[PDB]
């Protein structure tokens, strides 16, 4: 699980997207697992505007924040699972690292500020959707 709080702004991937979260909708997009919703407090995280490929996450399954070099965002093949069937997501950044159920939520950050989120795992990879496209989050 986990969150990305800025302005007031509560970026969670889709799948985990609480009935609160529905009710406050501000915006929602399958196909990268990523739904915003409105907060009444103002958050603290500063979205990254830039095109790092390295950069640090959290794992919440090794209470660890891991350094990694990460791919570009990009349409990648997800298998099947309970959330999507086999599809492409889009917007998708991999790296290797550990990733593990309970474990997406997790914040991928660069010396700019946050990068995105955990959305994937297995294989010894990771898979993160980005939001750094996501200007409209630093603004209304
Ligand atoms: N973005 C998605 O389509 C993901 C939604 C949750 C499930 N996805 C995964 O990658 C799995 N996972 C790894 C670490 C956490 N979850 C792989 C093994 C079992 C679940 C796919
Ligand atoms: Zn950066």
């Amino acid at each position: 699980s986990g969150a990305i709080y800025v302005g007031n702004y509560r970026v969670v991937n889709r799948h985990l997207a609480t009935h609160n979260d529905w009710a406050n909708l501000v915006w929602e997009d399958s196909s990268r697992d990523l739904l915003v919703s409105s907060t009444t407090a103002q958050g603290c995280d500063t979205i990254a505007r830039c095109d790092c490929q390295t950069g640090v996450y959290y794992c919440s399954s090794r209470r660890k924040h891991y350094p990694v070099s990460f791919s570009k965002p990009s349409l990648i093949f997800v298998e099947a699972s309970e959330y999507y069937p086999a599809r492409y997501q889009s917007h998708l950044m991999l790296a290797v690292g550990h990733s593990e159920p309970g474990d997406c939520g997790g914040i991928l950050r660069c010396q700019h500020g946050v990068v995105g989120i955990v959305s994937t795992g297995g294989n010894g990879l990771v898979g993160f959707a980005d939001v750094r496209d996501l200007l409209w989050l630093d603004e209304e």
